[PDB]
């Protein structure tokens, strides 16, 4: 599932250890 409010950008380490959820 994809739900997010402010995508993701402009981030160094890519699925990084932080809340399992990468998908706008």
């Amino acid at each position: 599932t994809c739900h997010i409010r402010r995508k993701p950008k402009f981030r160094k380490f890519k699925l990084y250890h932080e809340g399992k959820f990468w998908c706008p």
